[PDB]
């Protein structure tokens, strides 16, 4: 084995922060990326606390489809990273990169990325020392001949290099299983036989009208946990919205694919970071978004959905780390061997822990993610770890998985009921974590959590979630509901059959619209309430270390009930909240 060039794990998570090519001005001789952020300028602006734990991701977009055109790009941004120096110290300090190097099956009229061939690859690891990794990228939806063939050979060029090859995929069209040899192309599977601990893969949940986001995200913790891969994680991207045919938030009707750069930009803040949970709780440590100019900013300037949301959630999971493989394993009671293709995809959980077949999220936490591998692989090396011995391996062709309900009664059985109340809760430790699972509909739900003999009940409306730690001297508490008002957007339109007929925002009209409403002049939504009661409390408690989003929050109101030794707490708020609760038990 060759060094790691970095670590990518628990304790050094990853946040890849993307910058795409601008064609258009590449042909102007001009190279700069869609949305104005420079190389530079954006790595500047990284806090300096996050640098360590991210990298610039470079991506070709829109540059011509001819030989040339991305290595000539890609080596001018390599020449950038590698001689920037910090004006705070005046040394050279080269800046991460990993490089997009394979999406669309690099069909030649799809991305200029069919131009960067393997050679030129190691050519570029051996040059440059920043250079930690190479990115795959959504091929799910064109599926190309040879793609396992080369997918082998980006592993090994990472893994000859202390480099990471990194594969985002969905699985549409049993992607991830014909990846590992589905259909008897097995390159790869051979290539993971030797190569795994280079290895990164990820889930991409933009197709969400096809609903694999549980299978998929199921297969990425199962592959990790088996060791097929080093580390796993997901791409989260707002253009679901555009997938599903929503529009404004919480109106009735489908417009389909119609008003995509109006749609990308509608996805509450705040479930990016339901979905991201979704990651951190599973033991997941890589992270990446779309779409960039939304989820991460404009003209080297962070979105409020970066700063207030991703920035937020990214530091949370750096100082508590997710749960170790070792750790996850041991909690494992289930680990499903087979292909989820066969029965049903993303239907399979609905209604065991998802609430509908197009969502990101989840509707309990009872199970957290019942981890699989496609039947093409092997549970060899998983029953090879001290950690696995309380584990039951099944084959997804089981009776106990024939039915939904089926499926319910075995996993009861073994996975406790562990809260009350129809709302998404998970425990670690001693952190609850709650979220609101409704995506589109304006409907309030309710928990009752327990630490102990400790009572915890909360009202949280969607788009909501909280982490609540009990420590020594009483309760920490995070929250975030931030989502701003993007009604906006869908001015003019009355109804679903207007909204659909809506001139084209565009993608530059997009990009404009962050620049002037959204950076700047932002159209915050309204605060709303959260409520949080804690029952089984000595006296009134007190509050401290209270901070979140600028503006955002009224002071939190305590309502202590003596006789019933009980504190109802009322937030009114729009944004991310911390605060700590002391108190003693009763
Ligand atoms: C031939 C064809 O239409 N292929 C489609 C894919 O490109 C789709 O992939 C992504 O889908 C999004 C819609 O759900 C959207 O089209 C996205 O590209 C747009 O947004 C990115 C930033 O998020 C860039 O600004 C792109 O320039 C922009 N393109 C357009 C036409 O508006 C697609 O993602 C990009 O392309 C894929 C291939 C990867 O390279 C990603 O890394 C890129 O971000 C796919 C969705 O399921 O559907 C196909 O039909």
């Amino acid at each position: 084995e060759v060094d790691k060039r970095r670590e990518i794990n628990n304790e050094h998570p990853l946040l890849m922060m993307p910058l795409y090519a601008n064609g258009e001005e590449f042909n102007q001789g001009k190279y700069t990326f869609w949305g104005g952020d420079t190389l530079t300028g954006k790595w500047e602006n990284i806090p300096d606390d996050l640098k360590p734990y991210t990298v610039i991701q470079l991506h070709p977009d829109d540059l011509p489809k001819r030989d040339g055109a991305a290595r000539d790009f890609y080596e001018h941004m390599l020449e950038e990273a590698a001689k920037y120096v910090n004006p705070k110290t005046g040394k050279n300090e080269p800046i991460p990169v990993i490089l997009t190097v394979y999406t669309a099956g690099n069909m030649p009229y799809y991305t200029s990325a069919h131009w960067l061939s393997t050679s030129w690859i190691d050519k570029m690891y051996q040059k440059y020392p920043n250079l930690h990794g190479i990115f795959s990228t959504a091929s799910y939806w064109i599926w190309a001949n040879d793609i396992e063939n080369k997918a082998a050979d980006y592993l090994k060029v990472s893994a000859k290099n202390g480099g990471y090859f990194i594969w985002a995929e969905q699985n549409s069209g049993s992607a991830i299983e014909k990846a590992f040899g589905k259909n008897g192309k097995i390159a790869f599977q051979k290539s993971v036989d030797k190569y795994w601990k280079n290895l990164i893969f990820m889930f991409k949940n933009t197709p969400a009208a096809e609903g694999n986001d549980s299978t998929t995200e199921s297969y990425m913790k199962g592959l990790w946990l088996s060791n097929h891969t080093y580390q796993w994680g997901g791409l989260m991207d707002t253009w679901k919205w555009y997938e599903t045919g929503k529009w404004k938030l919480f109106a009735s009707g489908n417009i389909g694919k119609s008003q995509g750069d109006r749609q990308w930009l509608t996805e509450p803040e705040s479930m990016l970071g339901e979905e991201a949970l979704g990651v951190y709780l599973n033991g997941g440590v890589v992270y990446n978004f779309e779409h960039p100019a939304y989820t991460y900013g404009v003209n080297n300037k962070e979105s409020l959905l970066f700063s207030e949301v991703i920035k937020e959630f990214f530091r949370y999971v750096i100082a508590h780390p997710a749960p170790s493989k070792e750790k996850v394993l041991e909690d494992t009671k289930v680990f499903i061997h087979g292909d989820y293709s066969n029965k049903g995809n993303g239907k399979f959980f609905v209604n065991v822990n998802t609430d509908r077949e197009q969502t990101p999220l989840y509707m309990t936490g009872r199970y957290n993610v019942i981890p699989a591998i496609p039947g093409v692989l092997k549970t060899d090396k998983l029953k090879e770890s001290v950690s696995s011995s309380r584990i039951q391996i099944k084959e997804i062709t089981s009776p106990e998985f024939s039915s939904t309900q089926a499926r319910k009664e075995y996993l009861n059985k073994l996975y406790p009921m562990n809260y009350e109340g129809d709302i998404f809760a998970q425990k670690l430790d001693n952190r609850w974590f709650v979220y609101n699972y409704k995506v589109n509909e304006n409907v309030k739900q309710t928990g009752k959590l327990k630490f102990n003999s400790l009572e915890m009940n909360v009202e949280f409306e969607p788009h909501t979630y909280g982490i609540f730690e009990r420590i020594s001297n009483g309760l920490k508490v995070n929250l975030n509901n931030f989502r701003t008002n993007k009604d906006s957007l869908w001015s003019n339109a009355q109804d679903a059959n207007q909204a659909k007929k809506l001139p084209q925002l565009t993608k530059k009209g997009a990009i404009k619209w962050i620049e002037e409403h959204y950076i700047k002049d932002t159209q915050f939504g309204e605060k709303r309430v959260t409520k949080i009661v804690l029952r089984g409390i000595d006296k009134l408690p007190t509050i401290h270390s209270l901070s979140g989003t600028n503006n955002s929050y009224d002071q939190p109101s305590l309502n202590f009930d003596q006789k019933n030794h009980m504190v109802t707490i009322t937030i009114n708020s729009n944004g991310n909240l911390e605060f700590e609760l002391h108190f003693l038990e009763h």
